[PDB]
């Protein structure tokens, strides 16, 4: 109403309007889930920017074959990532760091493994600050309005990760590309005029 | 039981099989969705029986760029809808005058604005009455059976809408064209022996 | 726990974890359903390894105007189906014995016909036993840790299951070939490779 005028609410702010809200454990999913797309749709949408290479196909640079296709990719860098004909990045390297760290966070986070802190932060908690809002944003402004623009945020990253997956389907081109392409002719340049085309396959 | 002895049941009328009944809106939804369905799955048919154009192209007849291809399609039509070399019909006037007739007669019956008439019709309702009811036929039948009929048509044309939909995917014909193949030789014409062709890609 | 300690539970044993339990019935579907993916899985894979023949296209063997190539096709055995140049087995023959028993036992089973037998089995109920518990392993051993082995097997054949329906519409091979693929050099054949080659059709 005054804080979420848009279609629908929020958990803790009414009822769902199509599909029920009957386990609080979805509002943490819906969080965690809304922090990683926007880390997604925002790295999709740099890396395009940098390099010209869709989010889709930039696996391809990294495989057990090859890796230093990588190196020199980051723009502005004053050196590659590794140094010419090192044979690096390495692709093991980066999974087993991957796997370590991120595995380690999420055992962290979910409980799996105990905190290495001792600060009493509650699992389950997708809003625990403390050491994770360090600024200390929270408690300077108005939590409730902030958790409000998070959930927003979440929602609204979701709905674009939906768009870039279809988009790669329909298009086979970058999510900038059809950005590009659609702002350069709106009328010429849309779903519809994709469709008329067949998508690539009618 | 009685009236409802196919599979399932109407809403106030039992359990329902497989996806449970626990919005009473659901039921709105159902009517308004079947409603449309029926004019869709009409109108599909009746056009490619009129015209020989499947549904799913039609839209591609009218576009910013040209809309007078559709001028001279309706059948027996004593005359096109506007004279040759006229440059109409225009795609704009046809989406403003969309857009400006549906959205009032939706936002009227969804309450965003208030009614024209002072007949006191309930916003919520989808069996009104009165003005909608011009020639008085849900009085002097049977109200329950008729609104029976009505759900069980609209059902019925859902359902017939989403084979149309894959129907349109799997053959890239139209329906109608499907159902002639189908009864001029229907153990050579089917399902089955399109999936043996690999729907046309594989 | 001590017998479930996998990801999520069985039914009486708790809260599902995605996904609420609140009818009874989806239980009774979960084993039906579960008995039939392993008849299918088992069957796909030992069709695949006796004729090398695809369980999705293997239905083109056998269509009304030929059935005979089916006549030669298990392993092993001491004659054909039927003799050669008989025309048999015939299609039609086929289809209406599958029709009649199985839908005899379908309907027995599901309480739409009266059951043949005056034993008292109870309808709905997918663990009757008795004449279906021949051997009497039940009574001889574990019935509830039994009961939790089939329902583990359940899910995992059509967790299978859907596997082999993605894998064919990605690979457009046999399931066995895929897995001779993968275990000949695993780096470089799975479904991160084959979709850097497109799947087929990017
Ligand atoms: C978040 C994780 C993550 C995601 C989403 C992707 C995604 C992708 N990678 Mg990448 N990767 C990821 C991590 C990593 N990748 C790689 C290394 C590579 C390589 C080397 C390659 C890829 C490739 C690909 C693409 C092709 C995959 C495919 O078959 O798509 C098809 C699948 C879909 C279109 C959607 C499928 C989703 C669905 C099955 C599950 C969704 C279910 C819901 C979660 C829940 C549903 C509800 C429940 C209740 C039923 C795709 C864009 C390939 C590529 O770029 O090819 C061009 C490739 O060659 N990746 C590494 C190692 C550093 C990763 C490590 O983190
Ligand atoms: C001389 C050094 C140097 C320079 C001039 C640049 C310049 C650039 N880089 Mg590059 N980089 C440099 C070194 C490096 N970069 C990267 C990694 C990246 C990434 C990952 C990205 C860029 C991007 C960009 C562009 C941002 C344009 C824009 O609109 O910014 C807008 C202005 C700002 C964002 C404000 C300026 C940032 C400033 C506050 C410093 C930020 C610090 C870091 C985030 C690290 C510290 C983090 C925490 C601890 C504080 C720009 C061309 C971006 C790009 O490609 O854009 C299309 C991008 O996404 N660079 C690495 C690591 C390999 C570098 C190391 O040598
Ligand atoms: C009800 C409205 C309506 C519908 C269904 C369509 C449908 C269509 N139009 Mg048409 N149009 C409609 C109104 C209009 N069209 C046009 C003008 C045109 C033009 C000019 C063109 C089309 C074209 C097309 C087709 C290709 C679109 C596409 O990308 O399909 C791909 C999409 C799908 C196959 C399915 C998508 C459905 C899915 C994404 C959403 C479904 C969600 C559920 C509703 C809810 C789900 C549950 C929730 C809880 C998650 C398609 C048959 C094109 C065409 O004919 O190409 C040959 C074309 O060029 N239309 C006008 C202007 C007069 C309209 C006016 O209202
Ligand atoms: C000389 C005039 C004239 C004639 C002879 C025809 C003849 C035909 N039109 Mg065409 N039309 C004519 C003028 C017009 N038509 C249309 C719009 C349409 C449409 C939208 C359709 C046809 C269709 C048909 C065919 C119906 C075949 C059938 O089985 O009907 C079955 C018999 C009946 C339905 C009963 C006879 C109808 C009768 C009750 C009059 C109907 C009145 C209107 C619906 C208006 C009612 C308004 C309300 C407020 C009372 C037929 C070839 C249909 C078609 O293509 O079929 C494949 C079709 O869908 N016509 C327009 C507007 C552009 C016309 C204006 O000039
Ligand atoms: C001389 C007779 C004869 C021989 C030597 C074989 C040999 C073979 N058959 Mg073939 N068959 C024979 C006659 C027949 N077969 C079949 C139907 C099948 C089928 C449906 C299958 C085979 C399969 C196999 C192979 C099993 C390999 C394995 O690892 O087994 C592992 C060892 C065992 C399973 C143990 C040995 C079985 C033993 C307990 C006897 C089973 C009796 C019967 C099931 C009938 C009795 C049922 C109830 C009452 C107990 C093998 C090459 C399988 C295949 O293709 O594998 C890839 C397969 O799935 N045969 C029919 C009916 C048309 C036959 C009749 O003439
Ligand atoms: C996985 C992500 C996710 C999750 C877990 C939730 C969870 C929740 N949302 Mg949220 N939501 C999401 C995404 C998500 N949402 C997105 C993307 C949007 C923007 C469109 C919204 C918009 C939104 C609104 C406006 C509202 C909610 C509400 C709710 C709550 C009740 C509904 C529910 O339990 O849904 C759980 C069920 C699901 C997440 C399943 C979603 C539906 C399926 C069919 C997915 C269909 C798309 C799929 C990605 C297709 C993939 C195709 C493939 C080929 C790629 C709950 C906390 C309501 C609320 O707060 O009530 C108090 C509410 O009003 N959400
Ligand atoms: C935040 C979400 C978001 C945004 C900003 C965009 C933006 C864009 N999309 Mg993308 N898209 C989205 C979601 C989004 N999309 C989703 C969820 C899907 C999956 C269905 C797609 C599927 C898709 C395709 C297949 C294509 C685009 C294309 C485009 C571009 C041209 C505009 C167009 O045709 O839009 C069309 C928008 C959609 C198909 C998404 C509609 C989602 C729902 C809300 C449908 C509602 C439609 C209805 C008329 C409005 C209802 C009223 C109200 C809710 C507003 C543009 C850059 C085209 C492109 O690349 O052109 C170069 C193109 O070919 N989009
Ligand atoms: C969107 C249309 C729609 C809606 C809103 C409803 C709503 C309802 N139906 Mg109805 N129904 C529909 C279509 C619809 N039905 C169709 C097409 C048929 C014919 C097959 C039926 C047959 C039917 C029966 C037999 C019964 C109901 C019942 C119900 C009620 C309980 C179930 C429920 O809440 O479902 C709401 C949930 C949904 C509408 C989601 C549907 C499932 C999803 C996964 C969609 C799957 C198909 C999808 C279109 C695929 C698209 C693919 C894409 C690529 C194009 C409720 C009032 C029961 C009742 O009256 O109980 C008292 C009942 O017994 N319905
Ligand atoms: C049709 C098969 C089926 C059925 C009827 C059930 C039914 C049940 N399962 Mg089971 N389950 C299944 C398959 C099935 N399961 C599979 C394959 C697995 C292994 C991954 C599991 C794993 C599993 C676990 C771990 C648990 C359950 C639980 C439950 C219970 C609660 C959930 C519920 O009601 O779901 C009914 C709803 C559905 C079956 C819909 C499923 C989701 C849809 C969107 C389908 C998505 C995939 C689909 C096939 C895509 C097709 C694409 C097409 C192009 C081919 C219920 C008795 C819980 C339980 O016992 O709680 C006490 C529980 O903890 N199940
Ligand atoms: C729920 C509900 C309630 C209401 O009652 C009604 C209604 C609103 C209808 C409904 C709404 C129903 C609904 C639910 C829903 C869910 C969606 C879309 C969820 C999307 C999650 C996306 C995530 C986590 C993306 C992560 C991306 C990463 C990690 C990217 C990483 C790389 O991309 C990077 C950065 C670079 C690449 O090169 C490499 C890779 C690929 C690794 O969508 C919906 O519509």
């Amino acid at each position: 109403a005054d804080i979420y005028p848009e279609f629908g609410t929020y958990p803790g702010g009414g009822e769902s309007p199509i599909i029920p809200f009957g386990s609080e454990k979805n509002a943490e999913r819906e969080v965690i889930h809304g922090r990683w797309a926007m880390l997604g749709v925002t790295g999709a949408w740099a890396a395009e920017n940098g390099t010209g290479i869709p989010w889709f196909t930039a696996g391809t640079l990294c495989t057990p074959d090859d890796c230093t296709a990588v190196a020199d990719k980051f723009p502005g860098a004053v050196a590659p990532l590794a140094p010419e004909g090192s044979g690096y990045p390495s692709f093991w390297n980066v999974l087993i760091i991957e796997i370590v760290l991120v595995g380690a966070a999420e055992a962290y986070r979910t409980g799996i493994s105990d905190s290495p802190f001792d600060d009493g932060l509650t699992v389950g908690d997708v809003n625990p600050g403390g050491r994770f809002d360090p600024l200390g944003l929270a408690e300077s402004g108005d939590l409730e309005e902030l958790k409000i623009k998070e959930l927003k945020h979440c929602r609204l990253s979701m709905f674009a990760w939906l768009g870039c997956i279809f988009q790669a389907l329909a298009t086979q081109e970058g999510p900038i590309a059809n950005w590009q392409s659609h702002v350069a002719d709106p009328v010429h340049s849309n779903v519809l005029t994709n469709a008329a085309k067949g998508f690539g396959f009618y």
